[PDB]
């Protein structure tokens, strides 16, 4: 039940076991990384550390290597000596890549054009429990050079893939995870992203530094002004029958659902 | 031939029959609503109203309840006592949901992640004559809480689904209907939306208040500046062979088509 | 190997053979146009010009007419008398339209809703070596009247299709070609577009005037500021193993790939 954890998930390289406990303490869910966070020469040591420094398997996911690679094979061998049951699959590009990871639960990280093109097949695969997107491998594999424009906003194709993943995940009832914010000190930019992610239905914002978790948790709580409105409209709705105008707005079922969702997030 | 009616379509709850004639007078097409506009407890009375206060079936559509619901069964039973032949299907999620509504004409309202993912299949279904998108059920079903950002623009996933629906509809020659504007007094925002809808090829902007119709109709006629240009380029084109530069712009077939479409709209 | 040619491709109407050598001199690759650049009445003459005034077939593409048209038939007949082996297919709408052009290499120009819906199938077709998108026929066929909003940006549906084609192209290892800039003297607007195109992984910006070519070649060279950063981060990486923080940013494999890609571009 990762769907009950909290929105602040945190990457930690698997070759840094001295930080595992810190990460577990700071975050709702830790993603121990055997992939791009760790250099090739350091992967074997990272795998040893996984086995030798267990976190709670109910709140820890392991990002393994891409399908068909020698590393993934070594990863799955190492995982056989752990109690970890959920993995994150990078460069997820087909349903088959997820299905071969049975009986583990899988979070598919779509971060290539092929993955975007196949997002719905990947989402529908049986072991999938969530979908994440990655802007940086996406731009890298497209042969590009930057995921953001001068003003910091994501370039269109990244914005496009983010929506693609959110819909693919939601269409098949999977968790949706938003991309990492690479500018560590940029709490302002992270706050804006997290608030928007929360508004559109993402379940999680993945973080790369523990200082980011409190920003993400706060961002997933609706503002005082949003909560006041949620309260007002739901109260007025108790006296109405069908569509009605409230504070100049046409309100009915899905709008009341937004209000309920806001109060739910405030409560939990 | 809804195709031949104006762009101003107007929802009216079916449990408000004293407003039917008003709605029919103000709008090009009326959508009598048996779904979210009407509370569950009032649906039977709305169904009775549908039978007892008929509107011109050549300019009226009935939004029924979602596929697989007991409410949709009751709606279709009530529909049997009417002349209405076009229905709007909310939460359209598969070609099958549309096909089972034969022999009626169907406008598919895609307002869920699954709908967006399956948009093209829904558009290609035989009884489909139109596609609409719905931002609020979309966000609600995603688990989100806000369809628009602080400055009022639709969030990315809504913009994405809008374009998805326009393309799916056009690829199969269906009418495309743009989403409702819930801020009733926000004539400014409606105007902005409706002008853009007209410019990209939407056939209709759906309205929730009769005061919105005049705004939509005006927004769908190109501005004086656009029409002057259309006239100029087309005049110039009659003495042209192939691509040519007009007022510093490269002009060929599709640009001339744009100009003709403007003048056609001014004509209509 | 059009992939090894620069990013500056130039359309020239096939009924203007006195400009062929000029085109060839200015551009990296010339696209000789038998479609919309040429009026129907001038097409047979254009076809004679193609035969009578040959360009280097290793650096020339021919845009033929759409699938199923009498004009395409005549285009292919005319082409049998040339050494041209790559064609551009306008209004590309299915894999079948591409496959029937074997054994020639095909750049599929997607510029209709159907094309956008079928983009991945088109890209995957065996003869496809490139995908381009066309904003003006897109709006034209949707029944719209302008591809850009007041401030000059492309409307959403065009931005949507652009990303769609970039992903489809890249998912199947095809060249990705960005859309023409119709405002000839707007070199500032072209610069912005081309820089973004290069940043997200487009291989080509297609031009309609030889004055645009220098702008495009310059835009595909990363700025002094970006190159400075690429040098720094890659130098720093040779001292690191795995993810590291550089100048406040989380850095790992794909980001370093971005840097390498910038330097590769500066080298070319
Ligand atoms: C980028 C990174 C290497 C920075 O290292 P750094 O220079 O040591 O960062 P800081 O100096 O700001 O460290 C601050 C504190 O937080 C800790 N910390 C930083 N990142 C951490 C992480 N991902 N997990 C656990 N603890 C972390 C540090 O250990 C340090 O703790 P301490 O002062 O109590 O000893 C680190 O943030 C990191 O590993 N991020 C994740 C990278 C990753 O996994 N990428 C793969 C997918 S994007
Ligand atoms: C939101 C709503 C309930 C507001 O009702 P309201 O409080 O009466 O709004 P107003 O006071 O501004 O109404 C003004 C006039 O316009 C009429 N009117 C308002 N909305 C109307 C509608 N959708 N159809 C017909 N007439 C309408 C009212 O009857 C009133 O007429 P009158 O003065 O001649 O008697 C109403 O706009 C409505 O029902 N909209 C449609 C809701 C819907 O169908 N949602 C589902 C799909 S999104
Ligand atoms: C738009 C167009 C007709 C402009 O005509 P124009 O008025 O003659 O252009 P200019 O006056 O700026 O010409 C300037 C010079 O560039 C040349 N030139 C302009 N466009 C050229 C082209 N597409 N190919 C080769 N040479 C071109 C002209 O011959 C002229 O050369 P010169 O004066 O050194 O002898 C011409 O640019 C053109 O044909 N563009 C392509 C249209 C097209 O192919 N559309 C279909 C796909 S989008
Ligand atoms: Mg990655
Ligand atoms: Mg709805
Ligand atoms: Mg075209």
């Amino acid at each position: 039940n990762l769907r009950a954890a909290g929105p602040g998930w945190l990457f930690c390289p698997a070759d840094r076991p001295e930080r595992f406990a810190k990460a577990a303490a700071a975050a709702d869910v830790v993603i121990l990384d055997l992939e791009d966070g760790v250099a090739e020469a350091q992967k074997p040591a990272a795998r040893n550390a996984l086995r030798d420094t267990p976190l709670d398997p109910e709140r820890t996911v392991v990002r393994i290597n891409a399908g068909g690679t020698a590393d993934q094979a070594r990863d799955l061998e190492a995982l056989a000596g752990t109690a970890y049951t959920t993995v994150m699959l990078p460069k997820a590009e087909s349903a088959a890549q997820v299905i071969e990871l049975a009986p583990r639960d899988v979070i598919a990280l779509v971060e290539t054009a092929r993955g975007a093109v196949c997002a719905a097949e990947i989402a529908a695969a049986d072991p999938t429990v969530g979908m994440m997107w990655g802007a940086e491998d996406l731009i890298a594999t497209l042969g590009g050079s930057s995921s953001r424009r001068a003003d910091g906003a994501y370039r269109d194709v990244a914005r496009h893939v983010r929506s693609t993943i959110l819909l693919a995940a939601s269409a098949f009832g999977r968790l949706a995870l938003d991309a990492v914010h690479l500018d560590i000190l940029d709490v302002e930019g992270l706050q804006e992203e997290a608030r928007d992610a929360a508004a559109v239905g993402f379940d999680v914002t993945v973080c790369i530094h523990p200082s980011q978790i409190p920003v993400v948790r706060k961002a997933y709580r609706p503002s005082h002004e949003k909560l006041a409105w949620a309260r007002r409209v739901l109260a007025a709705s108790r006296s109405e029958r069908g569509a009605f105008a409230f504070e100049g707005q046409m309100v009915d079922s899905p709008v009341l659902t937004h209000a309920e969702t806001m109060l739910r997030r405030a409560g939990e």
